[PDB]
């Protein structure tokens, strides 16, 4: 046969990570965190002293990327050149370089096959920005998860406060809107929902409500 795919695209902080984890465990399917791929590439670029603003330098790197994602266990592992870098790919230095690296056409092309190879029995839950528009446009189920920038800033703020970091609302809001513009105003694979995508706005919905509506739509298809 051929493996079914559910694509979940959306902006930063929309809750994609949580939803993809809940669905993959519910359905007992495979999970693809596409953002982690651009993040590992960026980190390997930072470590190997490759200029992140140079498409020519990045290609040999993207095409020779030694990385493994260790099979869901309950928590996910990202292994770069044999080292577990799961925590390091989540730092600001990496997320920043990742947006630059992601903006190159030839870099994105070098990563297509790698991503598509995740589609396997019994199915794939793909998390990203362009899963339903570029990598899996043939996806039978497409969901575009969104939320207001103000709500997303508030959510990020409460997270930081739980960890004991000082932050003020105004800066978080400016930071997420900048991430939005770069994602949406991107010339290559910009953040735009698929024509056949279920637009799911979580602004005033709880995590359980998002999950429930997601799995119902998916099963009803
Ligand atoms: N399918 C994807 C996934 C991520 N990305 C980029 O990867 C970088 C970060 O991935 P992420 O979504 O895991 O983290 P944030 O940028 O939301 O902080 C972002 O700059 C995204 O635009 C992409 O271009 N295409």
């Amino acid at each position: 046969a051929i493996a079914p795919v559910i694509t979940i695209d959306g902006p930063s902080g929309a809750g994609k990570g949580t939803l993809c984890k809940a669905m993959a465990e519910a359905l007992q399917w495979h999970l693809l965190d596409s953002g982690a791929i651009y993040r590992v590439l960026a980190l390997a670029a930072l470590h190997h002293h490759v200029d992140v603003a140079s498409e020519d330098a990045l290609v040999p790197l993207a095409s020779h990327l030694d990385v493994r994602f260790v099979s869901t266990n309950g928590n996910l592992e990202v292994i770069l050149e044999g080292e577990d870098v799961s925590g390091e790919i989540r730092t600001q230095e990496v997320a920043n370089a990742a947006s630059q690296v992601a903006a190159f056409p030839r870099v994105r092309e070098a990563l297509l096959r790698r991503q598509r190879a995740f589609r396997e029995l019994p199915g794939l839950i793909a998390d990203g920005r362009d899963m339903g528009t570029v990598v899996f446009p043939d996806a039978p189920v497409k969901i575009f998860l969104d939320a207001s920038s103000e709500e997303r800033a508030h959510r990020r703020m409460l997270q930081l406060q739980e960890k004991g970091f000082s932050v003020n609302f105004e800066r978080l809001l400016a930071e997420i809107k900048e991430r939005d513009d770069r994602d949406r105003n991107r010339a290559v694979a910009p953040l735009v929902p698929a024509a056949d995508a279920l637009v799911l706005d979580s602004t005033t919905l709880s995590i359980e409500q998002v999950i429930e509506k997601a799995l119902q739509y998916a099963r009803q298809k």
